[PDB]
C-alpha cells in the first residue's frame, strides 16, 4: 500500500522503468550522468521514477518521469511529482520545468493539475530524438509541450 521515494546512486538507475518514458538508452545516458535519480517502491519492488536535472540557473527540470504500467492511475505519479517539487525547493532552486509529448494528454491534465503551466512547444523533438515514430491513443507523439513550475 505505502509508497516509499528515496535517491538511488547512478549506477543503481532502473534502466527497465526509465525505458518506459524514454524509448532511447543513449538519451537516457545524456541526463543520468548530470542528474539526480529517485525511485518509488512498493510490493517489494521499483515501480516509479524520476530524474532531476540543473539546467538554466536555479531551474531544475524532470527529465523522465515513470510508473510501471500495471500501477499507472494509481496516484503513484501524482506522488513523484509532490516529491520532485520538494526535492527542487530543496536544493535552492526556484523554477521546476517538465516536457511530455502533444499526445500524452494524461499528463499534461497531471502536470497541470499539479501546478504545472503549459509555455512553449519544441517542435518535431520526438521525430529527431528518435527513430521510430511514436503513437500514443491514436496520436502521433511529434511535438515536446514545455511545462513550468514557480517555486520561489
Amino acid at each position: 500500500m505505502s509508497v516509499v521515494i528515496e535517491r538511488i546512486p547512478k549506477e543503481a538507475i532502473p534502466k527497465s522503468l526509465l525505458l518506459l518514458a524514454d524509448p532511447s538508452e543513449r538519451q537516457i545516458a545524456t541526463y543520468v550522468q548530470r542528474g539526480l535519480t529517485y525511485v518509488a517502491k512498493q510490493g517489494g519492488s521499483v515501480i516509479g521514477v524520476y530524474v532531476l536535472l540543473e539546467t538554466r540557473p536555479k531551474t531544475m527540470e524532470i527529465m523522465n518521469i515513470a510508473v510501471a504500467e500495471h500501477l499507472q492511475g494509481k496516484g503513484i505519479g501524482k506522488k513523484l511529482l509532490r516529491h520532485a517539487v520538494e526535492t527542487a525547493k530543496g536544493y535552492g532552486m526556484s523554477k521546476l520545468e517538465v516536457g511530455t509529448g502533444n499526445s500524452s494528454v494524461s499528463q499534461l491534465a497531471l502536470y497541470q493539475k499539479c501546478g504545472f503551466r503549459i509555455f512553449s512547444i519544441d517542435f518535431d523533438y520526438f521525430s529527431k530524438h528518435y527513430e521510430e515514430e511514436i503513437i500514443e491513443n491514436g496520436i502521433v507523439c511529434r511535438d515536446m509541450i514545455r511545462l513550468a513550475m514557480e517555486l520561489n
